């Protein structure tokens, strides 16, 4: 079975698995979980933060975030098509009665800083309180500049609103940056990091930042149902995949890359492509067809008038080279 | 004093007074006053509505709106600078657990369909529950289209969605139509009617659609805290507003339209002017400045980069002209 | 017609109309209305607080009291019968996200401060943060000892506790402690005045604190739809209460605790008369029929197994013997 | 190391951590990992209802409940001691926009109806909307008898009213009923299962009803961020769990009944003991004390002027012996 559907879809690998049935696990709502600790200690570390925490989902993480930013009355600018505003159902709205005031980002993937500056809200009883920026990196695969990351950074600090980001991919970001992620994560006060995607874990995001930030965050999780037991077992996935699993990232990265060129040569209409994500348009006739087509022979997309394909560590080239002739012999 | 800040600064004419002090009064909760009754139902007959209340401000109108209209966890299409998003401190979603989907506006004041539709979430999991689409009319003085009206009303039967539009200043667009508001506030669901402005109440906004949602309505103006007893006293001068001040707001079009000349040629850079507004760019450096000038000549205006005149019966030609004047002499 | 329903249906003396009719206004929202700010400043000099703010509603008033007190996840103690629960549709819990902590009040309308600190929650991510005690008097017409006043004000601060009491029938308590408001609210954070009831206005209400707690008061007002313009109209009728109405509440009291004696006379079950409010237990075979009963001869009541009957300045002593022979007859 | 803290701190056995790495996996939000779909249909099937869902908490269990049961502006009667309103931070109210309704519970654990009754509140604006009534059984240990489970549910289809029942240790309840639980299950719309304590898994519970209200129940697990993926690796310790680890429970009740013999004769004193839950009055003054004595001592308990000791699969009755002599020697 070839999934292209996303790389949420990763399966854990038997080495992670023995890491997984082998760690030492506690009580995590007592603090008394070692491995959860370990995740958390190194993640915090390797960003040069402060503290963090495990969740049992980016959403989570995202939902968190924002109510330890946030709060009642008070407004977070972000991307109308950023995650925690339009694919986590509002819960920022809903649930955490937070003014959600969307932009449209640029090209890039990237908020316009002088679009942002027009949505800052005069200290008035009319307005909501801008308190927080929320950036995702990576944003549809794409890299956000590291030129804007600072100025992003610089331009919160002079306007006193906090810089929260989605990291969902940052690792997918950090090796298309060639860097180390602490020169990325100094541009903000919080970020998240998804393990259950290109990373490969089963369950877990982490959300970290300061040490009293993280404090109201492990209220908020509380509240929000992520205060897990003997979660060690998936944390020790996590540890794993930090230590094993960012650099072959690349992998999805050069395969995303070659796939873009194999369904250019046979004759589709190949968007973008950026990291381990590439956009195919297919006709809005065609949308449904391909699904069925692809379904037929044991390849999974998500079947759309824009097919978003992502590539991941249970995707092969030699995989990849079988849709793509799939889809060659569709046109 | 002149007065150009906004339409809400108007004052009760000595007949507005003299109904409110007339009117028959009861405990609205108990549903017996029977001026706010009377209110109500004459502006459900004036719209070919089914049902309205009175509420104290146009601001809690929205809320109770939206609030009628969306359960937690769904959301409405809304402009970027549209008020029940913007200037009401994002209530919806503080107060009701709403999610807000701004877009902007184009520059007629309309929503564009064709991005409302984008915007109109699946049903899926991922996303909140697209129910309503908000509309403001006149929107900073801007008349919708009537075309537009229409179609954006096929638009969410199409897609069944909810349409309401802020009607605050809803008269003003209706003399500018030159039609009757039935044949306005048949293309929506619900709207609002704010008193308070150019028709020259000191207190009040209506909210009406059909029976079933002015009842959920009720509950929620109960807990937003605008359930008041006596109120008739008040409604009595949206009786009187309705019936003697409406058709004086073109009075409010005309002043506005010949202050926009005036401006123009004393200098100042007029931006447009519609209905009973007026937008002038003066600089950020002059913006404070004028403030102050005026000020200190009893005009009073929001001084800023990009200044909004708004005319109301509570400010004559003849002052208009005294302010000219002033703006010509700090322009020279 | 005879109306015994609530104190709430009060109407306009004729001075009092002249004044709301001679009263000079402005834009409250710009705070331009003099009138407003005259009633606002002449409530916190008579309460000796900072400041005070005019509402549409007592529902508001409390309302944005609470917000103003208690931030998102913390939690307010306060009686099952208060009104800020129970009366208020949870507006509390619904709008402003804040967890609610009723206990059952004592006999003489207290909550027993050994019944609070035993839900004062601990500072554990499992329990919402108490932050506010919240009381009401009169509660039903009882008027709370003057003593409790001061042991629920240093608890609180002992506790570090903010305590609000809703006064929407403070000054009927005040003239039954025959003492100054003054030395009522100083027992107090903040407080509610109520001017639509037995102070005869057709609308309003007064929210009364520390200047910074009533300048985040103005936000959720603002929010909540009380905002109005020239709303000077409605705060002269509550100015010429404030100066002419407050004394004659005895009159109320007096009224109410004869017409307690009259029906007692007349064989029916008083349960109790406090203040201006007395409770008579008809049959619940008997509740739908006496109702009925009363509304046929022009009196009206909130026909229930438990009748509570309110006195106020539009029903004199006169009216009450006519109801009261109703009462009698039908008996 | 002795942990008496509570049954949430067991830990995986050999064989349950063998069914979780053999366990198929999918994406869960894709609805393709087909171990959670097994536990959650075997859920169902057992509990005699249409539909399951798996959580990662307890919390979110009953917090997805109460939002797929009371709309914005409705209200569960709960206790004042129960967990989804007392131990889950209010999440009901500031999250959901739900009122609590709390009142005592009685000895016996049940909320009484006639006290439910007169918190139903009437449809009047003034209220909130009466929609709920959420039991908890086990409640600290308590089994409800089955007489109140049934009267509770025939009062509550003639309230109109919804039950749900917080199932955390509900097969605690069932092998102390020594019937099924079907039979338990068919007294109520929804509850809970808790996987993650006395039944021995690491994480999970979930949450049980009918097809419409679990729907509803996936949309408000994936605002709250329940939505996992590959959750059937910890799916399978739940399935091996209701298959292998439900019938010892027995034991854990034997060994909280024979601890409570055995600290009785040590001097403590013993308030009650309800299934794997143990009540001892310590004094204010040796709360602190006796936690630190016990730490000392690799046995780990909550200090408290009245300590609950809860017994699991991971503290065995030679442990627990151990520990009464460690109370005894406190106490001398
Ligand atoms: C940028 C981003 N942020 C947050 C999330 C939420 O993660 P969970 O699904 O673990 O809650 C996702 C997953 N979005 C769906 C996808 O990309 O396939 C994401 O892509
Ligand atoms: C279009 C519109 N809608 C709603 C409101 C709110 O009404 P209240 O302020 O009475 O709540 C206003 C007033 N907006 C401020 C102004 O234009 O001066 C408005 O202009
Ligand atoms: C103690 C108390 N507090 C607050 C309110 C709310 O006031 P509004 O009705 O102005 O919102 C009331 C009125 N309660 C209804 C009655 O006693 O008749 C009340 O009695
Ligand atoms: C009856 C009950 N319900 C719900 C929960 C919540 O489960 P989670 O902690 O897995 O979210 C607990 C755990 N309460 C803490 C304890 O008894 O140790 C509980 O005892």
């Amino acid at each position: 079975m070839i999934d292209l559907r996303s790389d949420t879809v990763t399966r854990p690998s038997r080495a992670m698995l023995e890491a997984m049935m082998a760690a030492p696990v506690g009580d995590d709502v007592y603090g008394d979980d070692p491995t959860v600790n370990a995740l958390q200690d190194y993640a915090a570390e390797l960003s040069g933060k402060e503290a963090a925490i495990f969740l049992p989902t980016g959403t989570q993480a995202n939902l968190v975030a924002l109510l330890s930013h946030c709060e009642r009355g008070e407004e977070y600018i972000v991307g109308q098509a950023a995650h925690n505003y339009l694919f986590e159902a509002g819960g920022a709205a809903v649930l955490g009665s937070i003014q959600p005031q969307p932009i449209d980002a640029a090209a890039d993937g990237t908020l316009p800083l002088d679009k942002v500056a027009m949505k800052i809200k005069p200290d008035d009883i009319h307005f909501a309180r801008t308190k927080l920026l929320s950036l995702e990196n990576t944003h549809n695969g794409k890299v956000l500049p590291r030129e804007y990351l600072k100025e992003a950074w610089e331009f919160t600090r002079e306007r006193n609103l906090a810089l929260h980001v989605d990291g969902a991919r940052i690792f997918n970001a950090v090796v298309a940056y060639g860097c180390e992620l602490k020169e990325i994560t100094q541009y903000c006060d919080s970020f998240t990091i998804c393990l259950s995607k290109g990373l490969g874990t089963p369950v877990g995001s982490l959300l970290v930042g300061n040490r009293d930030y993280i404090k109201r965050a492990i209220r908020w999780r509380k509240m929000t149902g992520g205060g897990m037991r003997q979660s060690g077992i998936l944390a020790a996935a996590g540890i794993y995949a930090l230590k094993n699993n960012v650099a072959r990232l690349q992998e999805d990265h050069d395969n995303a890359a070659w796939m873009a060129e194999q369904l250019r040569e046979a004759g589709a209409d190949v968007m973008r492509q950026d990291t381990n994500m590439l956009f195919v348009r297919v006709g809005e006739e065609n949308a449904a067809a391909l699904g069925e087509y692809m379904k037929a022979r044991n390849v999974l997309i998500n079947a759309s008038p824009i097919v978003r394909l992502v590539t991941h560590l249970d995707v092969s080239r030699e995989q990849l080279a079988e849709v793509a002739a799939h889809w060659r012999a569709f046109l």
